[PDB]
């Protein structure tokens, strides 16, 4: 058969999987999804029948119920989503290439035909808020909205929910939380203020930087209180104290968060809505909003007529070609991101009329594994881990900020380097064993043999890591400055994970106050349009500290369901 569909009905009818009429029933595919699960399973069961080792399709770190046309399409051949990121061996039936080419929000103008036709219809739901994109920011903003009495439609482009938060690491920043006290930790509002302002070169707005941190426990309770665990609190680069909370033990604080918001999300009853994309925000004649056109991939152009539109698409470090334009020292450099953060929600925010700020500022992340291409976490280094070059020395402090850490580590020999650490580092931090399954995390009982297995100097790292070890025994790092020295590389086993920059976060975006409404360049609240997470600009400045950016879709996105509840 040449695709999913011609090899059921082989010997299964139409209705098996379709409704009596044919007609599918949503963009979300709901009715024909479960069809798929009421022969084979669910997600879960499948799995079982899929192992292997390492891996499996159907068992992964992506939160939420992911549907099966989110890699099976019935009547053409269809992506394994995991592509968009790794390279695993897998046979899936009716499989073609990776390939995502979505069509820029511009190229969309030439469907004007259909989309007049859409606007001259009825609105197809009339609700209080529409929430774009269902990251962190997106459920945080429709749960707060929902709670606070507003209806509310959730709609998200790609199959699967969660965006770029749903990969998040190493944790959510904030103080002086009841978790840290716990922890013997002692910090502050003010000082997670003064490491975040400092961080960001003092670019950052200050009106938007003090309801990170004013905000910051508040956050951490809410999600708490929703069931979320962030009890482990550990460093992150350029912080002056412990502050990053994720789940016992150093889990992935990502996954977790919008697993949680999620299952909050479902017991509310909100209207989620996948494979549907936010087009042209609808304004009224006095440029207020009036809701919103979207288009759904298999029921096509709509709109939504509503009170209040929440922008929480997330940022645009996946695409190169507009990251290369704004900072051209990234052209060409691999991305951490999810294959859909591409800035299409901030081309939504600029034609309703809102100004972008700070677009020029977008960071790196200092350790891409050059073997998985995927995001190795600042939460290693913090931890304890070193970096070392080709040569086997250290040449950066590991815990100081992005910017620097990224031009350290370019300046080495090969434009790489490598994360050194040993099993108290790896038994410190759940989230480890991940590296050391994925294959990027190669291992031997001494630094001479992981040299050579490496390509670093064998004996110039056996020194290296013993100078380093004397130096946290001493309490004071003389050759680098690092200020936090947890852990003596000294038990069991050693691992390397070779390591150089990658794409991960845009600082700029769409302008806000600190009510999440969105302004025009003559600083004006445009009114009902808000924006919440990495869409903004003035939260970061020119560097944000690691673990500020859940903080931020958590504060912000609920601050803005709050918001566009009350403006109704
Ligand atoms: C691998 C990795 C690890 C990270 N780890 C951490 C860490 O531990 N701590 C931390 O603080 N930060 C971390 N970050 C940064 C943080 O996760 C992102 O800043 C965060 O995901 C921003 O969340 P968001 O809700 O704004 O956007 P996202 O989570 O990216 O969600 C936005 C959603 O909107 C969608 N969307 C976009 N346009 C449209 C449209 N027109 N219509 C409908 N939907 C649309 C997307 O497809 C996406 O699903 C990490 C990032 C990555 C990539
Ligand atoms: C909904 C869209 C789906 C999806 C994603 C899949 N199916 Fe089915 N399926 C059914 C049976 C009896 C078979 C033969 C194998 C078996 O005995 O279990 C299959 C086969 C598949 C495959 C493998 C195809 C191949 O080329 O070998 C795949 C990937 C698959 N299915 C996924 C039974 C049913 C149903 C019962 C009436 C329904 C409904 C579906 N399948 C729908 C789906
Ligand atoms: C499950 C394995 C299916 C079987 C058997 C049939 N269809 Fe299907 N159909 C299915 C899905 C999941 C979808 C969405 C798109 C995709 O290919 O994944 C569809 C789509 C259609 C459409 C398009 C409808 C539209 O665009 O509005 C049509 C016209 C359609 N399907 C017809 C159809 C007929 C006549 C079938 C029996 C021969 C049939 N489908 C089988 C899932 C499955
Ligand atoms: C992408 C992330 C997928 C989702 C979501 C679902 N499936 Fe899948 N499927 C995927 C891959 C990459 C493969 C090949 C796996 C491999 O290890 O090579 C498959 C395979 C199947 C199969 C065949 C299993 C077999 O016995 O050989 C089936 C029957 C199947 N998938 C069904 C299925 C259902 C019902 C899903 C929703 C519950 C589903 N898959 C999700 C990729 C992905
Ligand atoms: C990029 C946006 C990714 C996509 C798409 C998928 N994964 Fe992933 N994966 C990603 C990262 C950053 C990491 C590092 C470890 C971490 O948890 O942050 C991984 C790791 C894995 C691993 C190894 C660890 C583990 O969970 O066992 C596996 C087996 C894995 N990923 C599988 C997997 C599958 C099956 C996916 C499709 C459903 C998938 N990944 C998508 C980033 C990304
Ligand atoms: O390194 C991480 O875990 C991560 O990627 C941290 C942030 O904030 O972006
Ligand atoms: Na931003």
């Amino acid at each position: 058969a040449d695709n999913l569909a011609e090899f059921h009905v082989q010997n299964q009818e139409c209705d098996s999987c379709h409704t009596p009429d044919g007609e599918l029933s949503n963009d979300s595919l709901t009715y024909e999804n479960t069809q798929c699960v009421s022969c084979h399973g669910t997600l879960a069961e499948v799995a079982e029948t899929t192992k292997h080792e390492h891996y499996n399709a159907h068992a992964s770190h992506f939160p939420g119920e992911v549907a099966c046309t989110s890699c099976h399409s019935a009547h053409e051949k269809s992506m394994v989503y995991c592509d968009s990121c790794h390279s695993f061996d897998f046979n899936m039936p009716y499989a073609k290439k990776w390939l995502r080419d979505e069509p820029t929000i511009a190229e969309l103008a030439k469907d004007k035909s259909e989309r007049q036709a859409a606007l001259a219809s009825a609105p197809h739901d009339t609700v209080d808020v529409v929430v774009v994109g269902s990251g962190g920011a997106g459920f945080s903003a429709a749960i707060s909205a929902t709670d606070s009495g507003a209806k509310v439609i959730l709609i998200e482009k790609e199959p699967v929910i969660g965006g770029n938060a749903k990969l998040a690491a190493g944790g959510m920043n904030a103080a002086w939380t009841d978790q840290q006290k716990a922890k013997k930790i002692t910090d502050s509002p003010e000082l997670m203020f003064e490491d975040t302002m400092k961080g960001g070169q003092n670019i950052n707005d200050p009106a938007l930087v003090k309801v990170l941190s004013s905000h910051s426990k508040d956050s951490v309770d809410w999600m708490t209180a929703m069931g979320a665990d962030l009890t482990d609190v550990g460093m992150m680069g350029g912080a002056s104290v412990n502050r990053a909370h994720r789940p016992t033990g150093g889990c992935g604080v990502g996954a977790h968060v919008v697993q949680v918001l999620y299952d909050n999300a479902v017991k509310r009853n909100i209207d989620l809505r996948m494979n549907t994309r936010g087009i042209e925000v609808l304004k009224d004649d006095k440029g207020t909003v009036k809701g919103i056109l979207v288009k759904g991939m298999y029921k096509g152009y709509y709109w939504v007529k509503a009170d209040a539109v929440i922008l929480a698409t997330g940022g645009f470090a996946k695409n190169n070609e507009r990251v290369a334009k704004l900072d051209p020292s990234l052209k060409g450099f691999i991305s951490t991101n999810q294959p859909g953060a591409v800035g299409d929600g901030l081309d939504v925010a600029e034609n309703a009329g809102g100004a972008l700020k700070d677009m020029q500022y977008i960071q790196a992340h200092p350790t891409l594994s050059v073997k998985g291409g995927v995001m190795v976490t600042e939460a290693v280094r913090g931890n304890g881990a070193i970096l070392v070059n080709r040569e086997g020395k250290r040449f950066v402090n590991e815990i100081t900020t992005r910017d620097k850490a990224s031009a350290a580590i370019l300046a080495q020999t090969g434009k790489s380097a490598y994360l050194i650490f040993d099993d108290s580092v790896r038994k410190s931090l759940c989230k480890i064993d991940k590296y050391i399954g994925l294959g990027v995390a190669p291992t031997a009982d001494s630094l001479v043999k992981l040299g050579k297995m490496e390509g670093i100097d064998g004996k110039a790292l056996t020194e290296t890591v013993a100078r380093y070890n004397s130096l946290v025994s001493s309490g004071k790092d003389t050759d680098f400055e690092r200020p936090n020295l947890p852990r003596a590389l000294n038990e069991g086993n050693y691992y390397a994970i070779e390591v150089t920059p990658g794409v991960h976060h845009t600082m700029g975006g769409v302008m806000i106050d600190t009510k999440a409404e969105v302004m025009n360049a003559k600083k004006q609240v445009i009114p009902g349009l808000y924006g919440a997470g990495e869409v903004t600009g003035g939260v970061h400045g020119a560097n944000r500290l690691g673990g500020n950016a859940i903080s931020d879709i958590i504060t912000f996105g609920r601050l803005a369901g709050e918001e566009a509840a009350k403006y109704s």
